[PDB]
């Protein structure tokens, strides 16, 4: 089997991206954020906090003839940008881009928190790190890639995330025609339960690339592309009048500047973000300060190739037994 579906900036500024789901007998279909960096299918429901839903669209398990309560199970998340989510379990019908699981624990939220709440346009996460990850107590549930594994034609899925445009799920199979050249595989670490890589290295605009091993994730639920504090100052050194600032919490910039584009290295390949890819706009509405897109990673304790990274590529996300990355230019 496989699967293919659309995947759309929520806003102007490619802050995160969502992909219609269906779920349940018959189909509710929700708009997910699909998410490399975490590994549990959450969604607003009939069960959420009413003060806590503010336009999203709900699941409601009692509509659904296929719903069952996994009795017991709760769940409790909380994400790197300080958000957090929390309730109880379903499994249900669900369906990606024409590939269905049976069977798919659906976590029902019964709280959000307000980062949540005050975003319309997203109405759960989908999960595609690897299920050591999934807070679900006290039987851990699987991703829903890790589901359909089994019954795919190959065990992939890849990211092809639009620059200011849609782009492209796919479950199964490496679409061909989505990439120029060929697709560079790397070795992955799954110890800490994510697609964990190590780049070879990057340059700055036209500079020289520096060979310098930076082990990261790879995280479409990430907006931005978190980097160790030495190569995101080299990068913002080149721009006039950045700096870091400690009030909006991070670097920004003049919004009159032209950035230069930022390489990563995947083996011998580079794949090459252009300047205004790094672009995040005004701090505050009508404000000359611009937020950028390559932040430092220092109080994380991880560094981040979140979409600024992955947009710029054809990414293949390779689930055999030893899990693998793949890039390519697009
Ligand atoms: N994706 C995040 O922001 N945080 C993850 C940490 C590991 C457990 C699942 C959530």
């Amino acid at each position: 089997s496989t699967g293919s579906a659309t995947t759309t900036p929520i806003d102007s500024l490619d802050d995160a991206y969502i992909t219609p789901v269906q779920i349940g007998t018959p189909a509710q279909t929700l708009n997910l954020d699909f998410d490399t960096g975490s590994s549990d299918l959450w969604v607003f429901s009939s069960e959420t906090t009413a003060s806590e839903v503010d336009g999203q669209t709900i699941y409601t398990p009692s509509k659904s003839t296929t719903a069952k309560l996994l009795s017991g199970a709760t769940w409790s998340i909380s994400y790197g940008d300080g958000s957090s989510s929390s309730g109880d379990v379903y499994t249900d019908t669900v369906s990606v881009g024409g590939l269905t699981v049976t069977g798919q624990a659906v976590e029902s939220a019964k709280k959000v928190s307000s980062s949540f709440t005050e975003d319309s346009t997203i109405d759960g996460l989908l999960g595609l790190a690897f299920s050591t990850l999934n807070t679900v107590s006290p039987t851990q549930q699987k991703t829903f890639f890790d589901n359909a594994k089994a019954s795919l034609d190959s065990p992939v899925f890849t990211a092809d995330l639009g620059y200011h445009a849609p782009g492209t799920y796919n479950f199964g199979f490496i679409d061909t025609t989505a990439y120029t050249g060929s697709i560079t595989y790397t070795a992955v670490s799954t110890k800490q339960g994510f697609w964990e890589w190590t780049s070879t290295g990057y340059a700055v605009g036209s500079g020289t690339f520096k060979s310098t091993s930076i082990d990261g994730i790879a995280d479409t639920g990430t907006t931005l592309l978190y980097l160790p504090a030495t190569v995101v100052s080299a990068y913002w050194a080149q721009v006039s009048g950045a700096k870091s600032s400690s009030s909006v919490g991070g670097y920004v910039f003049p919004c009159s500047a032209t950035l230069p584009s930022f390489t990563f290295g995947v083996g011998s390949a580079r794949i090459v973000i252009p300047g205004d890819y790094i672009d995040f706009g005004p701090i505050s509405t009508g404000s000359s300060s611009c937020f950028g897109g390559i932040q430092s990673s220092a109080g994380i304790g991880i560094n981040i190739f979140g979409d600024v990274a992955l947009k710029a590529a054809f990414v293949v996300f390779n689930g055999a037994t030893t899990p693998t990355l793949g890039f390519a230019s697009k």
